[PDB]
């Protein structure tokens, strides 16, 4: 049914590996939607068809205020085209350059809203797998909704860039489960906090390193409050990480969120 055709196209929003994504209006509605562009000859260079594939089922079938919608797709010999909900205030990536750090408050309702949606997620047996700025939009009101399923699967599972959000077991190929999230979730926790991931490091063969063994330590302004929470994210075995609803629970969120679980 849709085609290029159909659609005015804008601005450039961002790009991604293989996505290029642009700003468009549906002709006949003037619907306004995001457009990310896969280009076919580097998909099959890649072998990423079942990835793609995964992120069309997966994020067309979620429902949910803090998860960004997928309504579509259509292609053309050279590209794929995903239809999107359109995100107007942009990336948490940005507003993180913009502001070199998060304040309490604004950290503690990003870790609500984020719990909130990888909790109905979970519940569905979905694993993101791959939550770190670039991939966190923001709606009209400012808040935060989950993109990019481009990695996401059905849990048990077993398996090119940024080690930095990825737990222990994973980078070490071995087998994981919903408990990886949990962690990314502790990672950006960290990094909203004081401007950098706890992990970082010049090289990917150390930063490996530092992840094997969680080596992290805290600066002098992070709250004794904050450090409780992290801590128990970053722990090296799955098993001793939280459930999501203690983390929505936890005194430090409790007292800071703006928003309720
Ligand atoms: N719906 C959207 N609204 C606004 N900006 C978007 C939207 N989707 C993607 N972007 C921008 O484009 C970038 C790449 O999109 P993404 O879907 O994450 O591609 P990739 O899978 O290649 O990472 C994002 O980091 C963001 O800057
Ligand atoms: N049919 C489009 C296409 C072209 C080239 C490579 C992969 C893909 N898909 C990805 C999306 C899938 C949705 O069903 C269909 C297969
Ligand atoms: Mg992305
Ligand atoms: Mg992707």
């Amino acid at each position: 049914q849709w085609a290029l055709e159909d659609f005015e196209i804008g601005r450039p929003l961002g790009k991604g590996k293989f996505g290029n994504v642009y700003l468009a209006r549906e002709k006949q509605s003037k619907f306004i939607l995001a457009l990310k562009v896969l280009f076919k000859a580097q998909l099959e260079k890649a072998g990423v068809e079942h990835q793609l594939r995964r992120e069309v089922e997966i994020q067309s079938h979620l429902r949910h205020p803090n998860i960004l919608r997928l309504y579509g797709y259509f292609h053309d010999a050279t590209r794929v085209y995903l239809i999107l909900e359109y995100a107007p205030l942009g990336t948490v990536y940005r507003e993180l350059q913009k502001l070199s750090k998060f304040d309490e408050q604004r950290t503690a309702t990003y870790i609500t809203e984020l719990a909130n949606a990888l909790s109905y997620c979970h519940s569905k047996r979905v694993i993101h797998r791959d939550i770190k700025p670039e991939n966190l939009l923001l709606g009209s009101a400012g808040e935060l909704k989950i993109a990019d399923f481009g990695w996401s699967v059905h849990a048990p599972s077993s398996r090119a860039g940024t080690l930095d959000y990825l737990p222990p077991e994973m980078i070490e190929g071995r087998m994981h489960d919903e408990k990886v999230d949990l962690w990314s979730l502790g990672v950006l926790c960290y990094e909203f906090l004081v401007g950098k991931p706890p992990f970082e490091a010049n090289t990917y063969q150390e930063t490996y390193k530092r992840i094997s063994r969680v080596e992290f330590t805290f600066p002098d302004f992070v709250t004794e409050g904050a450090r409780d929470l992290i801590s128990r994210l970053l722990k090296h075995n799955p098993s001793q990480r939280p459930m999501l609803r203690e983390v929505l629970e936890h005194p430090w969120i409790t007292a800071n969120s703006s928003k309720p679980s």
